[PDB]
């Protein structure tokens, strides 16, 4: 009878309890997120809903796409924020089932103060109009959103080559408290089979003062930019990985080879770039593990798949989707390589093809460790698997095959500031879980047991998990 | 309890006012179906129960061999209907579990009228006696099911040779109603590797009266085959792909030479088949768009696994079952080709198995298009998947990944007229899913746009999506 | 209130299918790996820590997962005690890890331990109470057996295995459980692996079989079969992590492949396929012709952690769920034995439950006349042997078999403790069927439903390992 009241997706008392004493009062350590450090360290100010909301996680415009609005009103520079707004309203209705009328209900009540009515033609007007006016002050710019939403800690996705500027800027500004840690994103450097290669090792060349004709001046080089990310508080590293590939790593004269090859601009064959590639991800986690970071391995997209629209708007526009490579053998002897010297670094694991759940969920408990709670973690539900029947699917292996106790949690993997209530979902999808796990005898009721865990789950794992130690 | 009410697989008040007052009401449109064309020109009067129920869709077949049931009483020409008819009874009760026990019933209930009875050995007879008595009516003939189950358009499965005769006599029989259109389905042409391929290309040129050498002999045999379907009435296409491959469309003098070698009966490489199927398939896809006609992709089975039955029973006889290969790197680049030159069709995109669920559903959101609701599907569970489980998966992945509200919807893909309980089935389980959202306040409790909604999954999107704009 | 008597049982139908049919069925482990000597000698535990912590190696990955010392896990430094410490405070970090589930159910049955939650609190009071328990008779390895009402034990046995233990079971009248053995030739058709030279040499001297032609093979394994067939075996397993296909070549070709192997030199593939493939058919048509039930295990990913295998040794807890495609090859396979009509009863099992739907359909392909499911669709096996794994592979086995002729349940257990898995898996099944028969989804008729459990739970497995 009523959607999305506070108990929503709480279906038991002990599910309600859990979620309204423990889980939502818990700030948020978001760990991996893409949102803009200049946008942060500038505090940038919205001038209206359409700026802010429409490009989102390119989930709107995926959603616009398939109900046929012309592109002109998505992403055409041709139209007004207003119009790309009335056309994302008209399509909200024909949003249910999918996660987006969540959103977007979730987003107008946090930390917009909407409730009790409907997204859509005959109530966007007004919604325009009030959140346009709460936009124009303070508490709602990009670190008033932060402030607002509980943001203890956000981690960004970074570049080798970038300057880390804007977070040197917030770091040095104590009129924010919010800790904004870069991370380290080098896929570039590992993916030599790509056209775009050369021109970015020219970039990491010129980024660290190394001349790169040998695979040694590659460590040089990496070993520079991990330095001046190091320096500027990064604790975590992230891999997006479309083809995971593995052959043993053979000396350096053939890693020197094949750079030789690339450069020269030859084909390589599939074994001279799995050995590269495997190369540098090995030495990147012995690195890792010498720096006590957190390793982030995002494997299984397929992305650009759309020519026609790759042409027209580039990578990162709503194109990409779910890949099905096998990678059960390729992540073993991966991780088992850095792991042989005992040089495996914290770990966490995503899939984003959700048929592979169980194997990544058995596969961390290959290599865990002493000392440390949950070394290896399984990832929540990643992108398209961040959704309920998605983190739904993940817990339940996690919680079968691992421990969910030790569970790091929740991360919005997010460049949007209205993202934050992707916590709240993940919470209550949570709570709802052990309420009805207890409820139904599954696990003791013991309220002292479950109350730590909620805590744990929802903050203190992760925040103790990323801590250099 | 009560097995089978009217309320069957209703569990909310939601779910019976959505089923009952919008969904049960709303006519069908059995886009893609294997019924014969003759069969409904020709208005067949079933014999007996056995006859119309045990001559497929090969469903009992595989139970009855798993029950331990001798062959002869299956497929035997040598026993009579009755005797397999029996043997079928045997054999219910031991399907609790399998859809088999839902459809028995729900067919029983209608077009038959039988209810609060179990069938099996006890009440087999009597059955049997009362089912033939309708069967020798107007009303229980092929279009008498059809008209029951108020059915409004069919869409069968036919080959480019076929004459299509019985769908001109029952286009031009002012005494039927329903529209049946044909639907192309190709597969023998582009499938170069199989034995027949040879034997087949002489059939496509006596049906087509062209003489087939050069690859650009085979365009204009296709296209005068494409010109009888469009003038008898086609909208859509199809496509059984058990081996998805992809290579880049080579130029024809390459594509002459891979068809010369094939008709010279040399064995050709794994690349020559991928290039040759390739370039059939994006120049259908093609022509498809340039038609305005639905393409649909069935994609991953694993056909004739038993060759002691092969040899005995031929193909389509029960020992076809799911495949496993990696689709989506081929999916991608073979809708990407058609795309590129916006030449991609409205397409619907099946799996065998469920395991690419999830592929599939986000596949689709790479390439949706302007003007119309869902240009790209993901379809019912398909085959094996044609069931409570299955169908409640498709449709989750679909809600969270894509937009429910623009599914087209449910379709028998059978060769029997009392497949028709197929669309109750799904129907049911839809209002029910609804409901149970709305109930739990997952989604409005709005009975107008939930009502909207169930109508146009039942029938009006579909109507819409086969349209020829 | 958590695990009461009607733990997982959410209806009433469930609850009358549990307690009176389920509940009372005595249990029929068709499949595990316990060991024949302390069947044979009645084994006697000293403590709870040692009967209960190496269990199937999931404690270990627990405690490793939770950041325990291996030396508290594994190590022969720490005492049992200590170890048992160490495994009472990682306990209650295993919510919604079926550990929990099994703690619990263990101490239940056969110990009489309720309404207690195992942890550092509660530990060295449950520690006493176990061993004095574990110090009498009723609580010796055979004592849990008869406990647990087990009336047959299929063990796991290499063909180079005397089976003496077997044969001291069989002649004394003390115990009536009949313990036979299961023939699960792994190390013959893993060509690929650097043991297979060595274990080849054991193999000719427990046939006593000179063995350097393919022909010389199959008159070892013959005498093997013979063997074990003289001492009762009526089941054979097969471990496949690289399931694999290549049409069977003939003597001359299998003759070089073999030779090359001897000689040291590394196979191709394609050789590797062959030789498997050869041995595999040739097996299955002698499990046909002997009315053996044929088990394949597919999917495993083993020994994934290098430094702890030079340390632990192999089933050390550091195995993990494969992911190759299987479809093509297991089809070829089992149609390579069915074309001559040589394909015996065969139950197929896939650690990866992606798999799930391809083997539910897989075996509608191969049934045969004359008995109830040919071919099976086994239990959820090891990761997936729990709530969610199997009710899984029950859904799947229900939509595209039938259930109704299901095997069932077994343990595939190293430890004498793992009887309430039986436990598990029926008060799963009693409230599946019975929330079936409350949605109106199935006729809630008792002689019906009561039947089909009593099949599930014993009567089919029992039926189906018959050799007739
Ligand atoms: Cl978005
Ligand atoms: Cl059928
Ligand atoms: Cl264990």
């Amino acid at each position: 009878a009523t959607f999305m009241t506070e108990d929503f997706l709480l279906k038991n008392d002990i599910a309600r309890t859990l979620y309204h004493k423990y889980a939502a009062p818990m700030p948020i350590y978001d760990f991996h997120c893409h949102l803009s450090p200049q946008e942060i360290a500038d505090d940038r100010r919205f001038d209206n809903l359409g700026q802010i909301w429409l490009e989102g996680d390119h989930y709107k415009w995926r959603a616009l796409r398939s109900a046929g609005v012309d592109e002109s009103l998505i992403t055409g520079k041709e139209t007004s924020d207003y119009e790309k707004y009335m056309a994302w309203a008209n399509t909200v209705p024909k949003t249910l089932g999918n996660p987006l009328y969540h959103w977007t209900h979730l987003e107008l009540r946090r930390p917009f103060g909407i409730t009790g009515t409907l997204f859509g033609p005959d109530t966007a007007e007004s919604i325009w109009t009030q959140c346009n006016e709460k936009l124009a002050t303070p508490a709602f710019s990009a670190r008033g959103i932060m402030q607002q939403m509980n943001v203890r800690m956000v981690g960004t996705t970074d570049d080798p080559i970038d300057s880390l500027e804007y977070h040197r800027q917030i770091a040095a500004d104590d009129s924010i408290d919010i800790e904004v840690a870069p991370s380290w994103r080098p896929d570039k450097v590992f993916k030599i089979e790509l056209d775009g290669f050369v021109d970015y090792l020219r970039k990491l060349e010129a980024a660290a003062d190394v001349s790169i004709t040998r695979f040694d001046d590659l460590r040089q080089a990496l070993t520079r930019r991990l330095d001046h990310f190091a320096a500027c508080g990064c604790r975590a590293s992230d891999h997006g990985i479309e083809t995971l590939r593995f052959a043993p790593v053979p000396d350096d004269a053939q890693l020197d080879a094949i750079l030789g090859k690339r450069l020269a601009g030859e084909t390589l064959s599939e074994l001279e770039i799995a050995q590269f590639t495997t190369a540098v991800l090995v030495w990147l986690g012995r690195q890792y593990a010498a720096r006590g970071w957190v390793m982030q391995l995002h494997i299984g997209a397929i992305r650009n798949n759309n020519t026609r629209m790759f042409r027209l708007l580039g990578p990162d526009t709503g194109f990409d989707s779910i890949g099905d490579n096998n990678i059960s053998w390729a992540l073993s002897r991966l991780l088992d390589s850095m792991d042989v010297t005992n040089e495996l670094p914290k770990t966490i694991l995503y899939c984003l093809n959700p048929r592979d759940n169980e194997v990544l969920a058995t596969m961390i408990g290959n290599f865990q460790g002493p000392g440390i709670a949950g070394k290896v973690q399984f990832g929540s539900g990643w992108w398209f698997n961040d959704q309920k029947d998605g983190m739904l699917r993940q817990l339940e292996q996690l919680s079968q095959m691992g421990l969910l106790s030790q569970f790091v949690g929740m991360l919005t993997d997010s460049r949007s500031f209205l993202s934050y209530t992707r916590h709240e979902y993940f919470r209550r999808i949570l709570c709802n879980l052990l309420g009805q796990w207890a409820q139904d005898g599954e696990i003791p009721d013991d309220e002292a047991m479950l109350s730590r865990m909620v805590q744990d789950i929802c903050f203190n794992n992760a925040q103790r998990y990323f801590t250099i130690k």
